[PDB]
């Protein structure tokens, strides 16, 4: 028996179904085509012209020898390219593996070299910036080219990655983390129970696809056809111009960090949703925020359990921790032997659920070090144990209580 030092989010077996990223998004555009998924300043694609087009540089993509289970590397500047190119090797079958629009190119081909990726997606100015880069490198253009035949698309699989993340901004060895179509379809469907994100809502797209934040701007929305406002590099550096923006446009959704909404000189009253992650929100800003009118959130989680792995709904007054448990998701502590502690002791917070990622690419010594076997596992997802390294304690209302690094 005995629950206190294990803590599990919600049970909602399903929310793990027998899917693929493709699937979440071919199902969002065939029942709402005519639906606007992006704009970019001025410009609007619908989910049918979006997934028509995309469909065009999967077949693309496959002619040139990308299937299911391949990475593939992606770097186009902020907007609806470099959207569609994300979708584009989505659609292919393949995982993509995202570069932030200042990732050095030398660090472009480090990371491709250690994720043996078969090429990666530029535009055509960026494409002279790649010459250090060996790998193949083909142009969104190139790649939208009309086509002579129509390119079966072979389809991948849950067990397959869906994307590879390569810590934005590092300098030391390349620690690739690899992100499974499953973790991510569940993530996707765990966390918006919660959130909530429909589709009438008008959602910011502030963050560089290298972060996982941007897949809750980007995935939650298109799980349910929410529309995406993509911001220009402009716009990301200036906070005033920013609140006023999500005034003048509407947007009911912002997923950010606390510090730049602390910098918000004004209220936004029609927020519907606000989803803070990165760091745990200070609570001057929860009193400043925490209105009536908006929903506010706290998102904690590493990369290595897809996006996020806690939530909390933060409320004017009441302390701000990390919230429970995500639906499916669970955590425990550990002491240096990897063994359970009881409820109060201090020790390792490590997580386990179905989205915990398959490990570090081709790095078996670290991924063993940091993916354990969870003795307690009381179902088949929940067998991997992800050790954060942050220390933690569960108090005595069964909630669960950072306290650093270890
Ligand atoms: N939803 C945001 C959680 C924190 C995020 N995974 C990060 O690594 O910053």
């Amino acid at each position: 028996t005995n629950t206190k030092n294990v803590i599990r989010g919600k049970y909602h077996p399903e929310f793990l179904q027998n899917e693929v990223l493709a699937d979440i998004f071919a199902h969002t555009a065939q029942t709402l085509p005519d639906k606007t998924a992006l704009i970019e300043a001025d410009k609007t694609l619908s989910y049918g012209e979006l997934y028509q087009q995309a469909l065009i540089m999967a077949q693309h993509l496959a002619l040139k020898g990308v299937k299911p289970g391949h990475i593939v590397g992606l770097w186009l500047p902020r907007g609806i390219e470099l959207l569609k190119a994300q979708l584009a090797i989505c659609l292919s079958g393949a995982a993509w593996l995202p570069f932030d629009m200042d990732t050095p190119a030398d660090r472009i081909a480090v990371c491709l070299e250690d994720a043996e990726a078969v090429g990666m997606i530029t535009t055509d100015e960026w494409y002279e910036h790649l010459a250090e880069v060996p790998q193949t490198k083909w142009t969104n253009t190139e790649l939208q080219k009309p086509l002579s035949e129509s390119v079966s698309l072979a389809k991948t699989t849950p067990d397959q990655p869906a994307y590879i993340i390569y810590t934005s901004g590092s300098t030391g060895k390349p620690k690739g983390i690899v992100i499974t179509q499953k973790n991510i379809c569940h993530f996707l469907r765990s966390e918006n129970s919660i959130l909530g994100i429909q589709e009438q809502d008008k959602v910011y797209q502030g963050f560089s696809v290298a972060f996982d934040m941007s897949f809750e701007e980007i995935w939650l929305s298109y799980l349910v056809g929410a529309t995406l406002w993509i911001a220009p590099k402009s716009l990301v550096s200036d906070p005033e111009r920013l609140c006023q923006t999500l005034k003048q446009e509407q947007i009911t959704v912002l997923h950010a960090v606390p510090t730049l909404l602390a910098l918000f000189p004004e209220d936004v009253p029609n927020l519907r949703i606000i989803n803070l992650g990165g760091e745990m929100c200070p609570d001057s800003l929860v009193d400043r925020w925490a209105l009536p009118h908006h929903q506010m959130f706290n998102t904690y989680g590493p990369t290595e359990t897809t996006v996020s792995a806690s939530l909390e709904l933060l409320e004017r007054g009441k302390p701000v921790t990390i919230g429970k448990p995500l639906p499916n998701y669970g955590m425990l502590v550990i002491n240096s032997e990897r063994e359970l502690l009881e409820q109060g002791e201090t020790g390792e917070l490590c997580i386990f659920g179905p989205s915990v990622a398959q490990g570090y690419l081709g790095r078996p010594d670290l991924t063993a070090d940091k993916f354990i076997e969870n003795p307690w596992a009381m179902s088949v997802e929940e067998e991997l144990l992800y050790r954060t390294g942050d220390l933690a304690k569960i108090d005595e209302f069964g909630q669960v209580h950072c306290l650093g690094r270890a």
